[PDB]
């Protein structure tokens, strides 16, 4: 096989060419030409056979994406792995290759107010599709959101998502850890498990934030400080929003806390677009359940040259439950794979 930076990467005849481009959670991502297509692509390794964890994050993704069609969400082209479960040690998706990632962009360029209403047009028309299948995503950040040359943006990563459950949602404080820390929503930290559609919409709202900045807007140092940047910019929560949460432990620790202002938004962003700062807000809504939803952030002033609802499609097939792969050990979820894999076998 071919080999990389002294890694297997076997990909070939089709693809050939590679060249590395970076890592995902289970192996390295290479650029490579597809001669079929006669277009280069994108290819990630996936070597999770060994963990039951690893297994569930990869199933997961293929079972989501094999369903999934939209112009906002990378797909799978390919799926390359050996002819037999006993031969079966990694697993290639092959996807569109893309120029860049939000996360990349924001390190070096200033985003135009035009470009910034595209972005966000673009990853909420994706996410709209998402939540509409019953399927929540879990892990938006900048680094998920890839560019090409034309600034097309596509939502990368499924592997952590989940199929929505607000009837199971509530649990205890200080013990959820739902998406990546900047991006969490502040009920993750004091009574939800991460299974309603509102914790995306927060995460959309903190890249937006970014996208206005160059810099996260609550960049906590460690779990337990992310709470500390959300109040001190959201300030104190009210009397109805403390009374829609039950849980003592939650409530006692706000209710224990000075007083803290809301930082206005236009002196966070004093350059921003006032219509983008209203939709701001009402992503980055304290409450969950007053937090805006998908369909209406569509229809918000600040999207209004790009709102076109019968251009903003929704899933044929939404997931009905959850997968239930939990409890299923690795070997079971190894045999999955190579079933959930075969379509794409010569
Ligand atoms: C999507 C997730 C990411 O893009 C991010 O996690 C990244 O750090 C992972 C490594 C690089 C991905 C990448 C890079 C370039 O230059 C072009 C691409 O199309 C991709 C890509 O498609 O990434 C997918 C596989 C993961």
């Amino acid at each position: 096989p071919e080999m990389v930076r002294g890694q297997v990467f076997d990909v070939g005849p089709r693809y050939t060419n590679l060249s590395y481009i970076g890592e995902g959670a289970y192996g390295m991502v290479c650029s490579a030409y597809d001669n079929l297509n006669k277009v280069r692509v994108a290819i990630k390794k996936i070597s999770p056979f060994e963990h039951q964890t690893y297994c569930q994050r990869t199933l997961r993704e293929i079972k989501i994406l094999l369903r999934f069609r939209h112009e906002n969400i990378i797909g799978i082209n390919d799926i390359i792995r050996a002819p037999t479960i006993e031969q079966m040690k990694d697993v290639y998706i092959v996807q569109d290759l893309m120029e860049t990632d939000l996360y990349k962009l924001l390190k070096t360029q200033h985003l135009s107010n035009d470009h910034i209403c595209y972005f966000l047009y673009q990853i909420l028309r994706g996410l709209k599709y998402i939540h509409s299948a019953n399927v929540l995503h879990r892990d938006l950040k900048p680094s998920n959101l890839l560019l090409n040359t034309t600034c097309d943006l596509k939502i990368c990563d499924f592997g952590l998502a989940r199929v929505a459950d607000p009837d199971h949602d509530h649990t205890g404080f200080l013990t959820e850890y739902v998406a990546t820390r900047w991006y969490r929503a502040p009920e993750i930290m004091l009574n939800s498990k991460g299974y309603t559609k509102s914790i995306d919409i927060w995460s959309v709202g903190c890249i937006l934030a970014e996208m206005l900045s160059n810099r996260p807007i609550f960049p906590g140092k460690h779990y337990l400080d992310q709470l500390n940047h959300i109040l001190g910019i959201l300030g104190s929560p009210s009397q109805e929003d403390l009374n829609c949460i039950i849980n003592l432990k939650a409530r006692n620790y706000l209710l224990s806390l000075p007083h803290k202002n809301k930082v206005p938004w236009n002196r966070l962003f004093p350059n921003a677009d006032s219509k983008a700062l209203d939709l701001l807000d009402k992503m980055l809504t304290f409450n969950p359940h007053k937090r805006i939803e998908v369909e209406q952030a569509l229809a918000h002033p600040y999207l209004e040259q790009y709102y076109d609802p019968s251009d903003e499609p929704i899933a044929e097939a939404p997931f009905k439950f959850d997968m239930e792969l939990d409890d299923l050990p690795k070997e079971k979820l190894k045999e999955l794979i190579f079933e959930e894999t075969a379509r794409f076998q010569p």
